[PDB]
Formats: C-alpha cells, structure tokens, sequence
C-alpha cells in the first residue's frame, strides 16, 4: 500500500530513483547484509590475556 | 697474611653458603611463574 501510493504519485525518472532505492537499497540490506554482521563482535578475536 | 687466609677462605665460603642454602630455592621457580600478558604460543 505505501509502495503504491509512492508510486504512482511520482514522475517518470522518479520511478527509476524508487526502483532502485527499493529493490537494491532495502532488500541487499535485508535478505543479505544483516546476517553478514551478524556476528561482528562475538567473532572478533584479540590476542591478548587483558580483561 | 691475616686477609690473605682468613678473610679470603671465609668469604669465599661465605659465597658458597649464600648460593647453596638460601639462594637455590629463590631461583627455583624462575620460568614456571614467569608470566606474559599475550595468547601467542
């Protein structure tokens, strides 16, 4: 419903500018890049003996 | 001489007693209690 409400009250390259914020920008970083740093800290490893 | 014996046997055996009886055991643990800060092998 918000995706065709944007949609259609936008000009013609500005469904280019939607299309790619959408399909690129949301979704590499919800199917792909959030379980990448999943694990960010609990993986990073110091070679130290220092609490 | 007076230093020549005296004074130089006994210091001498001074140095042995020291090593011997009292300073042995100091060194003893030099290398098991030896402690670094680091995780490398």
């Amino acid at each position: 419903t918000i995706l065709g409400g944007v949609n259609k009250h936008s000009t013609s390259i500005g469904k280019i500018w939607l299309t790619v914020l959408f399909i690129f920008r949301i979704m590499i970083l919800v199917v792909a890049a959030k379980e990448v740093w999943g694990d960010e800290q609990a993986d990073f490893v110091c070679n130290t003996l220092q609490p």
